[PDB]
């Protein structure tokens, strides 16, 4: 079995959980606010930073190599312009860094200086993501923000780099499976995208916490 069909086998359970935590459905249904969307993208500027650190000190590591599309996919240019736009000229010491943010990023640092060869999990959870689900919930945050088409504060949810999102994907999960794989490192890879998911649902819980 491929790796891609693996990973989403793997995860459709926990998808389905963290789709239905207070925080996504609320936003969902289109009652996200300002408040509550500035405390999760910056809890996902410090996230993409920590993730995309982690895969440019692995970038030439034959365990992820293959994934390596810095123009294409990462957010941390991009999370930098909205928290600019969110936060001000000076988001940097206005952005909050909460607990469940930071076990996020600890987690990331283990794995990018440790356990490399699960890297692909955390990449794999956020990025697919993104170009996925991602585009349904950029849509509701316009509708429901009053957020402009030209992208201004949805800068994440943009990839000007990338002309068709689903043949993106489809590369994507290509490049996945030439990784060289073992029953040893596919078991892991996704276990860890369970515990990837499960520190993305417990930072949506600890948000809508500090909300409400
Ligand atoms: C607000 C709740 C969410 C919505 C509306 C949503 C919706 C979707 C949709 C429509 C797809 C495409 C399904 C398909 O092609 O079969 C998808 C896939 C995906 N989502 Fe979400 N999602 C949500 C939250 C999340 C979260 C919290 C994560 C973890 C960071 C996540 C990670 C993924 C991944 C990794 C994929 C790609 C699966 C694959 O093709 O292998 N999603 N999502």
């Amino acid at each position: 079995q491929d790796l891609s069909e693996a990973l989403k086998e793997a995860t459709k359970e926990v998808h389905i959980r963290a789709e239905n935590s207070e925080f996504m459905r609320n936003f969902q249904k289109g009652q996200v606010s300002r408040e509550g969307f500035k405390l999760v993208m910056a809890s996902l500027y410090h996230i993409y930073t920590a993730l995309e650190e982690e895969i440019e000190r692995n970038k030439q590591n034959p365990v992820y190599a293959p994934l390596y599309f810095p123009e294409e996919l990462h957010r941390r240019a991009a999370l930098e312009q909205d928290m600019a736009f969110w936060y001000g000229p000076h988001w940097q010491e206005a952005i909050p860094y909460t607990p469940a943010t930071q076990h996020y990023v600890k987690r990331l640092h283990e794995v990018g200086g440790t356990h490399p060869e699960l890297l692909v999990a955390h990449a794999y959870t956020r990025y697919l993501g993104d170009l996925s689900g991602g585009q349904v919930l950029k849509k509701i945050a316009q509708k429901a923000m009053a957020l402009p088409s030209s992208g201004e504060g949805l800068a994440f949810f943009t990839f000007p780099s990338i002309d068709n999102p689903t043949k993106f994907k489809q590369l994507y999960r290509a490049r996945m499976n030439t990784l060289e794989m073992t029953p040893e490192v596919k078991h892991r890879v996704t276990e860890e995208a369970k515990t990837a998911f499960l520190l993305n649902i417990e930072l949506f819980e600890e948000l809508q916490a500090l909300l409400t």
